[PDB]
DNA sequence: TGCTTCCTGCCAATAACG
DNA sequence: CGTTATTGGCAGGAAGCA
């Protein structure tokens, strides 16, 4: 027992019951609920620490690795993260790569075991 | 104030369950 | 093994940090 629902204007929405805060699908309360319950563990397999959303220990373990998986496609550069790639492509080819075009690369992760696409 | 990490709608991949 | 439920990758804006 986690949450209540707010309906206004026929729209549902899902309320924490902890920290109140809304969503729109019941999916992402339980997937930020481990953080008040911490019913799932989502330990690093590379050090000590852990996670309570298992997308958090994927960026921290990519970290570990070493991995640069995100490529500039104007000159080449690889990045270990969207915001570095971003920073990049906007400062120094002043575009913006959420734009209308494809400006980066994502390559597969393959410096540890994630599902793939 | 520029990195660092968090956050959540969406939904493909994966697991659970008969 | 077909049907259903769950997980968690992803973008990219928000929030944290020193
Ligand atoms: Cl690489
Ligand atoms: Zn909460
Ligand atoms: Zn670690
Ligand atoms: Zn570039």
């Amino acid at each position: 027992d986690d949450h209540y629902e707010l309906i206004v204007d026929g729209r549902v929405y899902y309320i924490c019951i902890v920290c109140k805060r809304s969503y729109v699908c019941l999916t992402s309360l339980r997937r930020h609920f481990n953080i008040h319950s911490w019913e799932k563990k989502y330990p690093c397999r590379y050090c000590e620490k852990v996670f309570p959303l298992a997308e958090y220990r994927t960026a921290h373990e990519i970290h570990h690795t070493g991995e640069r998986r995100y490529q500039c496609l104007a000159c080449g550069k690889s990045f270990i993260n969207y915001q570095f790639m971003s920073s990049h492509i906007k400062s120094v080819h002043s575009q913006d790569p959420s734009g209308d075009s494809k400006l980066y690369r994502l390559h597969p992760c393959r410096s540890l075991q994630i599902r793939q696409y």
